[PDB]
């Protein structure tokens, strides 16, 4: 019956309740109770509140109106106020005081993911006040979440007036019947409750969320820790900056902040960062999500040399040259992880902060070539089945969702060897034909990495392998340097090509290096510990990268 | 003959020359004269300095190298260092000091802009100190402006070595006989004066654009002020992003720092804002120059509505929200002026400030109807011609190329009479077929313009005049209001049809408000007095808008 959601803000999505700071302010000041509360109503219909509320005036204009009822109010009560009393101070703290009720905000979502139309109706004003940006940035990240916002001095009607209530029903496109309203104010349920839709009174959240669970019969408390906000492509600001010629490069942006440049592997793309885009952005950086060079939107040409090291590189600085960038935080993961150890080695100039995932930091060894140190490897066997042109690239492209199912599985879900890849002949030889779907990736996902790859297929992404004895002779010119820009480790437990322990030296060329390690965790990292990896980032660059 | 000027950075494009800090700091710690500096060459060829010029080791790792050098040369100098003697602290206070040396790169671009092949020829070293972005930020702005950087840690490679000015004459594919070279070291000059190419000792600017300029034959000393710089679109990092299902803006983005949003006005584009979008991301800002929904690659879609006020206004919010961006400064001329003092009395909480070049802000009149108000106004006549859909559309799309070589003309180059328009039936009924080009334009310039509305025409850039009504009833809702976030309003003197005394009575409804005013200035403002209007903003948001 149910099929909707609205949801007030403050004291149901946003606490403590700014309303409610009047009252703790007078026991604070000992003030006669209900006083400042009295002056916050002063007038009802008519009263400055209700104007500020229904958008007629704004909060600076406000303020000084609220400050004369609180001296009328206290004058029929016979009492003084406090010589710093300030209803800016007062409010200031109050409004930044006030954060996302996050389990509130979870139900929300939770309800939304499964079939409901959510919105949030409140009763709030125009805030320009000099800290404004703080309401901005919290209004900011609760908006996406919902289908709509209705804000009282937006639409120039204010709860309890039923007139809202008709207008929520009618932007809803639903009868009152399938609405269940969630507020913290008696007087606004009433109306709706007339209409007949599903009312809950909060006081505290808890309870309010087993009535809601109750009445909805969907699981919203003691349900598990979610993923992350996950990005949609089509909402997302798409750049495109020509870095040459015939070489376009496309990013994914979001956020303000410093800038933090994510770099992608093989054979993925910027979507790859989907669960770190949103995270990082709200922390408080601007994110440039890359397409590599070879992949998605970014152009990818035939000719292997593209894709040495060093153009790659020299490409990326280009980059920051043409945003008028002059530095940015290297975030890379696989082959992105190298990138960035590299752009760190030859451009500390333009690296803020450097930090791979799972990719270790390896010097080049002067004496042994690239080919011969690879076949030192078992592992790297694989390495060697890109090496001929043409190969590697049909049997990715013959079916590309195959391609990506057979790849992107968590640790226990494996399917491919990589070690007896040339001896099998194949990647996917004794591989199923329609693998299972794995638990880190959604068949929708799985799709919008096929359609990527239908644009330039694998010869670029595979072109990043076939390149070794000129990014050995590259990375020979740096043998005597060291990284001293903040930079971050992270490995993966579970990642059995990118093992852990090859980064164990690292401290002989990174002395101030920063650790972190993710378990059970595999080689497609950001996929499979969004949250572990998201947490990891943000506390790395708050102490290395925003200084 | 001469083809090619190659620039050394140190002591020629930038000073002081860090190189001359050795000395400064030796006279001022009383020290023997060349102590520093003899411990800054200790070794020459195989010394730690050489290494960390040719890129085999950084700056971080060459300090505690100079650092025993200066012991060991004290020592055989028998001579102390002072307790507090830091290299890092010397060198940090040196690199900072220095600046780009105007004249000299005035020059360079003038060459370049006659058709020389320009170059920086500098040794120089992988910076990694906690303080690279200063030198970052600083070869960040010279590199535009020249074909080549070439760099010895680079190319690992440095002067006077003869082998790096062959690799400069093959950069730069020129003999030597047509290259000309600025150093301020000697010893640098002979390697090239050997080749044959032609050298200049720089010891003071003057002189030495001095001899430059006989060499060249192009004036370069007490040459007039010259143009910002104006962004090339191919160089731009283009955005998209999808506001609402038909409609997707575009933006052209440059720069770093708090995000000021550009918003041009009819008939224009994000290029209008071409001088600008250098300077102010030069100056600490994040630039976003909008392509205003109806106007180059952003979304145009037929419908009247899609262009009220309201509706532009929701989807700057949204363009916003989906950047992730809580604020922006919102700089706008024109219609695009009319619509920040909107978004600012509508969103006070995402204007960070707000800005409009020539149009005031002017609060709707709640009993003349908008139709009433501008037929009392003869130079607003032309906006009644444009009521009728389809009319000025065939009249302004018949031909392009004379379409903005007869609006973009400065105060006194005018062709148009926007008072007679509606009597003489058109707009440019009695106007040239083929009029001359305007000195604020080029041939190049206007045809950007025509390729650009060739796109989608004038309809949707003509509705933004099509909803008089609509804009009138929703501005109504504001009359209560007052703009309280930091405003500026700059006015054009030469403006005829935004003329500066519409905006006395401003300060009404904007009691901060600042002012800034542009003489002998017509309504392309940004185009006009490109100048005036970067020094006005940049003070401007310097100080309130940056906080
Ligand atoms: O997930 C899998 O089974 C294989 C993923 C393929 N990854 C790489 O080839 N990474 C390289 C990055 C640069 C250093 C060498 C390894
Ligand atoms: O340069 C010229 O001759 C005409 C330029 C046309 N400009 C406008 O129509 N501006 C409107 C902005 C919004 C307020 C009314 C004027
Ligand atoms: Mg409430
Ligand atoms: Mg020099």
């Amino acid at each position: 019956t149910l099929r909707a959601a609205v949801f007030d803000l403050d004291g149901v999505l946003a606490l403590p309740a700014v309303f409610g700071v009047l009252g703790r302010t007078e026991e604070a000041l000992a003030l006669p109770r209900g006083l400042l509360n009295d002056a916050f109503q002063k007038g009802g219909p008519e009263g400055a509140t209700t104007r500020l509320m229904k958008g007629e005036i704004t909060l600076s204009q406000w303020i000084p109106l609220m400050e004369e009822n609180c001296r009328k109010c206290s004058e029929t009560a016979k009492v003084c106020l406090p010589k710093n009393f300030s209803i800016k101070e007062i409010f200031d703290k109050a409004i930044s005081a006030r954060k996302i009720n996050r389990p509130m905000l979870q139900a929300a979502l939770m309800l939304r993911k499964k079939g409901f139309t959510t919105a949030i109706l409140t009763n709030t004003w125009l805030d320009d006040r000099a800290e404004r940006d703080g309401l901005a940035q919290l209004m900011c990240e609760l908006k996406m979440h919902f289908d709509f916002l209705i804000e009282s001095c937006q639409v120039g009607m204010v709860k309890p007036e039923p007139q809202i209530y008709k207008f929520l029903l009618d932007t809803l496109k639903a009868s009152p019947s399938e609405v269940v309203f969630l507020d913290d104010i008696g007087a606004n349920l009433k109306p709706a409750r007339d209409l007949g839709m599903v009312t809950i009174l909060v006081q505290d959240t808890d309870t309010a969320l087993k009535e809601l669970e109750k009445v909805t019969g969907i699981q919203l408390l003691n349900t598990p820790a979610p993923l992350p906000t996950s990005c949609n492509p089509s909402d997302m600001s798409h750049g495109y900056v020509t870095v040459k010629p015939r070489v376009r490069l496309h990013f994914v942006e979001l956020g303000s902040g410093p800038a933090v440049c994510l770099c992608h592997g093989f054979p993925e793309s910027w979507y790859s960062w989907r669960y770190q885009i949103p995270a990082l952005a709200q922390a408080g950086y601007r994110v440039l999500a890359m397409d590599m060079k070879g992949y998605g939107e970014s152009s990818a040409p035939p000719e292997i040399e593209e894709y040495c090291m060093e153009v790659l590189c020299k490409e990326m600085v280009t980059f920051l040259d043409k945003l008028g960038l002059s530095q940015a935080v290297f975030i890379g993961h696989d082959w992105g992880g190298m990138l960035v150890w590299y752009m760190a080695l030859f451009y500390p100039e333009r690296v803020r902060a450097v930090a791979s995932l799972n990719t270790p930091f390896i010097p080049a060894n002067p004496n042994m070539s690239p080919l011969e140190s690879i076949k030192a490897n078992p592992v790297f066997d694989y390495q060697l089945y890109f090496q001929e042109p043409g190969v590697a690239e049909a049997e990715l492209e013959q079916n590309l969702s195959r391609t990506f199912k057979s790849l992107f599985r968590a640790s226990d879900e494996s399917v491919l060897s990589m070690h007896k890849v040339c001896e099998a002949g194949g990647l996917f030889v004794n591989s199923p034909e329609e693998p299972s779907l794995s638990r880190m990736v959604t068949e929708e996902e799985i799709q919008f990495y096929v359609q990527q790859f239908k644009k330039s297929g694998f010869r670029g992404p595979l072109n990043w392998y076939r390149n070794m004895e000129r990014n050995w002779k590259w990375a020979c010119k740096s043998l005597g340097r060291k990284i001293l820009i903040p930079a971050l480790m992270v490995t993966a437990e579970k990642d059995f090509v990118l093992v852990p322990q090859m980064s164990q030296h690292m401290e002989d060329w990174i002395p101030h290096l920063k650790r972190g390690h993710i378990e059970d965790c595999g080689h497609w990292t950001q996929m499979d510990k969004p949250t572990e990896v998201n947490q990891i980032l943000i506390k790395w660059l708050d102490s290395d990268a925003r200084n």
